[PDB]
């Protein structure tokens, strides 16, 4: 049993309550009570935690994510566009790791994302294709303690359409290979029927497994259909992205979501990732279905995408979270970065300094994020029953200070370094910033081994680390 | 205990559930819905009276969320061509001011016969006249005797909007012998004059006639005028109401758009409902999400006076409740419900190029439970539910423009003229049967045309308008 006390509770509750110098008592993975010391003595625990002075937060959810591409980052990544970024980069990347580098792409990207407070993880899993890197990723995740969506992709049609295109985009980079990991439809349905009766609910209930149709274009309507009986079936989400170039934009002469309107392929479990390249029409229909949405800002600015249209889905009362996208399309993995970045590409493209408030966009990080996954009788707020995934920042800070408004000086002040202890499902993963999953003595090694395994990666896809400084 | 029994019908309820009930049935008592039921498995109690609806359609009564009634003398070729304050100075004003409570009485019962006639059943009149010595009076003596539900919002105008004037008088030239009027009023003479009509009027009429006070715009009132009658509706449990965004040089009451003035002023609160809405930003649509007005949409007379198109399907898919008025009798140039829902249903479609915008059934919700919503009497009106208000009409659809018919709204919305009307009850009373009107008989009806014509005539030239401009093709 554990107890923190002397916080400041940012409950993200159906009140949105806000308890100062109040306690929270968490037993078996769950939060079991809370209340104000000034009015009640809190249960004894096997073990108290001192939140004095500090802001406890549901743990933050990064609704949408790209995991084992974080070995990408760092020079090799950054300038191109979509497709160019994919083909050139993201495929032979991801081909020329071995399972050994997926296990520590995998520690590093939890690493970064626990120091920044994120305590549920929505991995879309592009490269689960290859042999071993589930059973590599899994492990890591599994000891991590970190809370799971495993989103296992597929692809079984070809777009042949972007033919001449895609060579054009390769002769960027002619040395690197150009790859497919298409897959027969039902090929896809028993490699991920197998990774869901293996994987999912394990690790204490941490790891959930959800099919990723790919793309409205990338997959069969048999394939989408499969994906969408499965979640039904199996009380999980089915998720594919949306409309995140100028290319995908037309399947068949309508929008993706028409074409997906048009054969009943718009439900209450999906959730559809980017939304970039939308019209109203567009929004009325996910809305009109109850689809649940991830938006990366970020990443949507990082690769020349463009800028969603949150503010609308919002404010008709939409799902929409908020996700970093991939390890190398951010290039970080800071939700608190990603709140700010939200927070303001809205503001400076309407023109309109109160389009977002700054609760709303931390309500977009846990309580909706966690609605976006399907997950919010779980997870999300600070509330007797739901899990015990819970985050304790510091304002104590030149950065944050002066503080009064909560949610404000997160968003706007805060750099993602202020998270102090993180709890998930009650096991306490991260302390005073010490991790329980990569401890301070082992932690410059293990960097220096990200580094070289990166470098490694990149000379065997024949991929240009640094390039040559450039201005314009 | 007064009682009637509506049997045989098909019930589009506009409930909870939107239940369309076959071969059903509604009891009502004191004026109220009190039971309604399937004749195939209920049997409906007895009543003073049945009224057969067999082979028709009951649908709650149309609500006209926004109108100006006695301008409906001023149609037929005086109105037309003019863009609102082209209209407003040198037709409304000077049309209005030469009416005599006489002609108001007139007006007023052609106003009522037309709009019962075509479903309608409450009305929000905004009364721009109220000024004039008797208009009041006679106004009200005529709503009282049709029977119809009327909110009776009284305008008032405070405070000089100098900025306009070379613009005006340039707008006047076009009819130079048409003089240029004023009706402002000081601020606290406004204030006793509507407090006054509040205390006589409000309730009257066995409940079926209310009163709401009505700053004009946020130019031509003060923000003291304006937070009067916020506080006034607030006191008075009631509603007050204000007219937004109607043109382009609104637009701009000091360097903000009228709605981000009154966030300004705290001037946005629940028990608003601002009429028209054109000149509007997704940010002045978010302030008004976020306090709870309720907005009347003036769509047929928006294009009349070339205002342009309000961002209703914003609104709409926000959740705001969002009514449906006819505007003036005399920038539309009718007073007919289903007619303005076709017009609803078809601009937005083709603004938007999406023949899915807005589905018949959210439009025949606009001219009722939503419109009811709009005017904060949602409680009260706008669908057939017990304990509501038998505001109720019968629709006949054996008639070739609504052969064939299926989809109830869709028939209505789209094939429905407004002459299909044929029975009315309002507060449980019958105002039309058959066709046949209570207050307008039909023995009468052609002589009182007649004279409504003959003193539409005489306003004219009395005011110096020009009824019939020659021939204009270009
Ligand atoms: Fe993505
Ligand atoms: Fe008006």
């Amino acid at each position: 049993t554990l107890s923190i006390q002397h916080g400041t509770l940012v409950t993200m509750d159906q009140y949105r309550r806000v308890l100062g110098d109040s306690w929270v008592h968490v037993q078996d993975g769950r939060i079991v009570a809370l209340g104000v010391h000034a009015e009640s003595v809190p249960p004894p625990a096997d073990r108290v935690i001192d939140a004095r002075g500090k802001v406890v937060l549901p743990g933050f959810i990064n609704a949408h994510t790209h995991v084992n591409q974080i070995l990408l980052r760092g020079g090799p990544s950054h300038g191109r566009q979509f497709y160019d970024w994919l083909f050139n980069v993201v495929y032979p990347g991801q081909k020329a790791m071995r399972p050994e580098d997926v296990a520590v792409a995998v520690r590093l990207y939890c690493a970064e994302a626990v120091r920044s407070g994120i305590t549920t993880i929505n991995e879309n899993a592009d490269s689960a294709i290859y042999p071993g890197n589930i059973e590599a990723a899994m492990a890591v995740y599994g000891e991590v303690g970190v809370r799971v969506v495993y989103a296992r992709m597929f692809f079984d049609r070809m777009d042949g359409r972007i033919q001449g295109y895609v060579d054009a985009l390769k002769a960027r980079s002619p040395q690197v290979e150009l790859c497919s990991i298409m897959e027969e439809t039902a090929v896809a349905k028993d490699r991920i029927t197998a990774l869901s009766d293996q994987y999912h609910g394990t690790a204490g209930g941490r790891i959930s497994v959800w099919p990723a149709p790919a793309t409205t274009t990338a997959v069969t309507v048999e394939g989408m259909r499969w994906a969408q009986a499965f979640a039904r079936d199996r009380a999980v989400m089915w998720t594919l992205h949306m409309a995140e170039s100028d290319h995908d934009e037309r399947i068949h002469g309508m929008s993706p979501a028409e074409y997906m309107e048009c054969y009943g392929l718009l439900d209450e479990r999906l959730q559809v990732a980017h939304c970039v390249y939308f019209d109203r029409k567009d929004v009325r229909l996910l809305h009109r279905h109850n689809v649940k949405v991830a938006s990366q800002v970020v990443s949507n600015a990082y690769l020349g995408s463009g800028v969603a249209p949150v503010p609308e889905m919002v404010e008709r009362g939409m799902a929409v979270g908020i996700g970093t996208d991939n390890g190398n399309s951010n290039d970080s993995v800071n939700m608190i970065g990603d709140m700010k970045f939200m927070a303001h590409i809205h503001r400076a493209v309407h023109r309109d300094a109160d389009v977002l408030t700054p609760e709303k966009i931390l309500e977009m990080a846990t309580i909706d994020g966690a609605r976006s996954l399907g997950m919010d009788h779980e997870i999300g707020s600070i509330e007797t029953g739901k899990r015990a995934d819970l985050i304790l920042l510091d304002l104590r800070h030149p950065q944050t200070t002066p503080h009064h408004h909560l949610a404000a000086t997160i968003v706007f002040q805060a750099y993602g370094n202020e998270v102090d202890t993180v709890l998930i499902d009650g096991n306490v993963v991260m302390e005073n910033r010490r991790l329980s999953f990569l401890p301070p003595e082992r932690e410059l090694a293990f960097l220096e081994e990200a580094q070289s395994r990166a470098t490694a990666i990149l000379q065997r896809a024949n991929m240009v680390a640094n390039p040559a400084w450039r201005s314009l």
